This record gives C-alpha cells, structure tokens and sequence, in this order.
C-alpha cells in the first residue's frame, strides 16, 4: 500500500527507521548543489509522538559531518516543521513504507520561498521506475527534470 501523511490511511511509525537520500530536486537549484545548504543526506528518521527525529550528515571538501533536526507537527495533519536555514514546512505526498518516500518541503528565509522535493530509499538506491515516478511528482510541482539531482553515487562516507 501506499499513503500520503496527509491522508487518512497513514501510519506514521512505519516511516521510522533507516533512509537514505536518493534523489534532491528543488526551484532553486543552487540550495541542492555541492555548496547548498539543503544538499542533505538523510541517514534515520526517528517517529515521537508529536515530532520526527531526522538524522542526516553533510558534505564539504569530502568530509562528512552529522546534523540532525526535529521537526514538529503543525496544525494540518502530515505536515511539520523545522527551523533550519529559515524557517520549513513539509509533507510526504507519497511513501510505500518499505522501499521510498517522497517529501515535499517549502523552505522560507529572507522573505523569500523555494521548493524542495526529496527521494528517499530503505537501501542506498531504487529502481528506475521509482525514479522515474518521483520525475513526473517533481514535474506536477513545476519543477524541470534539470533541477533534479541523483545524489545514489554519493550518499555514504
Ligand atoms: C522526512 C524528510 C523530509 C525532507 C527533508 C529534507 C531537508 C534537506 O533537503
């Protein structure tokens, strides 16, 4: 089966445990490059009551670093928040639980906007059909197949 956090079939604890960052895609670009800020490589999600533990790591001149952050549910059912590098709130449209999950964030700081979109996968990869329908929910929110980056060649350390 496969839910969204926003529907009302959607279980939450089995969104914990191991995630890896397959595939990045954002309106601006830039944010998910080598340098951006939101180039990150999820490693766990940990499902509290109220909130997510994310555990990620970062990369800078080959280095790894850890990172982790707690987003808090918000108001509207399957959304939460965190304050990271302005201020976010995202929603998964699509997981199936044991092989990916597809998020979608809005990220806003300086008075500014962009969107995010995330593939994450229980191994370090997925298929090419799970890639290609996380292109055609990327394209649904305006953004170009150019602006999505395969990150499965360069998510472990
Ligand atoms: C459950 C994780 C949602 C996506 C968070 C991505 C933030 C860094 O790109």
């Amino acid at each position: 089966e496969e839910a969204s956090s926003t529907g009302r079939n959607f279980n939450v604890e089995k969104i914990n445990g191991e995630w890896h960052t397959i595939i990045l895609a954002s309106d601006k670009r830039e944010k998910i490059e080598d340098n951006g800020n939101f180039r990150l490589f999820l490693e766990q999600i940990h499902v509290l009551e109220k909130s997510l533990v994310l555990k990620f790591h970062t990369v800078r001149d080959e280095e790894c670093s850890e990172l982790s952050m707690v987003a808090d549910k918000t108001e509207k059912a399957g959304e939460y928040s965190v304050t990271y590098d302005g201020f976010n709130t995202f929603t998964i449209p699509k997981t199936d639980y044991d092989n990916f999950l597809m998020a979608h964030l809005i990220n806003e700081k300086d008075g500014e906007t962009f969107q995010l979109m995330g593939l994450y996968g229980r191994e370090p990869d997925l298929s090419s059909d799970i890639k290609e329908r996380f292109a055609q929910l990327c394209e649904e929110h305006g953004i170009l197949r150019e602006n999505i980056i395969d990150l499965s060649n360069a998510n472990r350390c």
